């Protein structure tokens, strides 16, 4: 009766393994004991910038897209904030490359970036900049559907604010105009997508072995990066990356425009991700049999 | 050429492996970095240095496209690793002894017109005997007759001095600010602003008052004052390595013998984890 209303979070959820780091704390697999539903929970201590966390939650709540991780709700556990989210059972593309010790095929990249671009097209229409687009922040569910994750550093455009000027992101992936003092908008995410395309192909971004703070100073001045071995890759993939990595943000393609690029327009269904998913989660299950 | 063993970790800019010199049986560390000129800077600065408080340079080989740099091996690893492995922060007395050796390294570097620019627990090593040595000259800077200051914005954000972050030029005492943050890091387990985004922190350090301990009542007046003297915002006013070697917290520091248990526990937990 009245004993069901004050059940504490560690009584509602069965908390399992750490999945990785998020914006302002760690993320864990969990089961809703009642419904059997599986979820991800980011645990955030009270000494975090709680303004920014409410922003993240807010941006997630406003978004309703099969290409963006859903928000389910929040719980307090002592002073700790539990943020409860959609669980994607294959993990990040970063994890899947690491687990298999293999980069992705042109075909796998094409399909994943098409879903990623549909996410970006939704966000950009809703005047949201992600600002942290990389393989780390693109998730696959067991069915092979990609979802944008980690709105920790995301930015909002409004009637009175057509541009942001906050220098933020992960250096290697950050657009020149983000790094320079001038204001920027949604197409910053397209530059980051370009770097991510290279990251999935080659296993790391350009300048990956250089110091991050030396890279940030070079990106604005340097010509647009390209593949480490251009002759390995199709003309369509090479051109896709070239269209993403245009230095002038005014000239740079939109998510909508890039969805029509031959490399992406021609993309196969999620069925070509079946092997990639199965191998990854197999290597995961084997490594978990060291308990 | 030499017998390559386990990864020991990442540097700022390259992976580092244990190795044995096939000829002499001598044990060494090798940092592997691929090539896209600036790397020569690190090697150059390493060769110019000859100090028991700095990892010595042994030589270089290129293997495929990757340059392998051969360095002094310190068998206890980084202070960062030792705090993590034992899941314990360090006592005032352990910090005192380690930072005294660290300061003698800085005093040598600063006299040689070198700025390290990446001072943190990650980049302070102990050999098996418990002697501390400065590692990772990846982002290190050189002063000359016509260049009394650098202006390159570089380092690890949480640890970086305000004057380094601002466009104004800076000199050796940038390392002393970083040492202050490192003192807090070893005491508390993390730098200040640790639960903030790095790129938000970098913009706050110049404007914010000097960071302090999360729990002031836990720490001696000597340690509190040491950190306060390191974290002076004005680089002109900030103490030098030489001056801080005379600070009561450090001058009164015990021999390396108080590191014996810390070392033994750490390397034991390392050897156990390597059997799984
Ligand atoms: Cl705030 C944040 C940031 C990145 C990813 C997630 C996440 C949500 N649902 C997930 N399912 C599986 N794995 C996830 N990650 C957690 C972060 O490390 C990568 C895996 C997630 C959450
Ligand atoms: Cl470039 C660089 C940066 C930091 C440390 C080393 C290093 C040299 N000799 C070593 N012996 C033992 N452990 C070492 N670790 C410390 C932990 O991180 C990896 C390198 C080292 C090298
Ligand atoms: O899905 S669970 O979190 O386990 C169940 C929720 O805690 C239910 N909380 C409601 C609060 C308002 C009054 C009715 C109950």
């Amino acid at each position: 009766d009245e004993d069901s209303l004050t059940k504490q979070p560690e009584e509602v959820f069965d908390v399992l393994e750490k999945l990785g780091e998020g914006s302002y704390g760690s993320v864990y697999k969990a089961i809703h004991k009642e419904t059997g539903q599986i979820v991800a929970i980011k645990q955030v201590p009270v000494e975090s910038d709680l303004q920014e966390i409410i922003k993240e939650i807010s941006i997630m709540q406003q978004c309703d897209s099969p290409h963006v991780v859903k928000y389910y709700g929040s719980y307090f556990k002592n002073t700790d904030l539990w943020i409860v989210m959609e669980y994607c059972g294959a993990g990040s593309v970063s994890d899947i490359i690491r687990l298999r010790n293999k980069t992705l095929t042109e075909d796998e990249i094409a399909t994943i970036l098409q879903s990623t671009l549909k996410g970006l097209e939704y966000l950009h229409f809703m005047r949201k900049i992600h600002r942290d687009i990389k393989a780390g922040n693109i998730l696959l569910n067991t069915e092979g559907h990609a979802k944008l994750a980690d709105f920790g550093v995301a930015g909002q455009l409004t009637d009175t604010m057509a541009k942001r000027n906050t220098v933020i992101g992960t250096p290697f992936w950050m657009a020149p105009e983000v790094i320079q003092e001038i204001g920027y908008n949604c197409v910053a995410d397209i530059w980051s997508l370009g770097i991510t395309a290279i990251e999935m192909a080659e296993g790391k971004p350009p300048y990956a072995d250089i110091h991050p703070m030396r890279a940030i100073f070079m990106i604005p001045t340097n010509p647009p990066p390209t593949f480490r071995k251009p002759e390995l890759w199709s003309d369509n993939f090479t051109d896709f990356v070239k269209q993403c990595l245009v230095k002038s943000p005014e000239q740079r393609a939109t998510a909508t425009q890039l969805l029509q690029h031959p490399f992406v327009r021609s993309a196969k269904g999620v069925s070509i991700l079946r092997d990639l998913i199965n191998e990854a989660m197999d290597v995961k299950l084997k490594r978990q049999e060291s308990q």
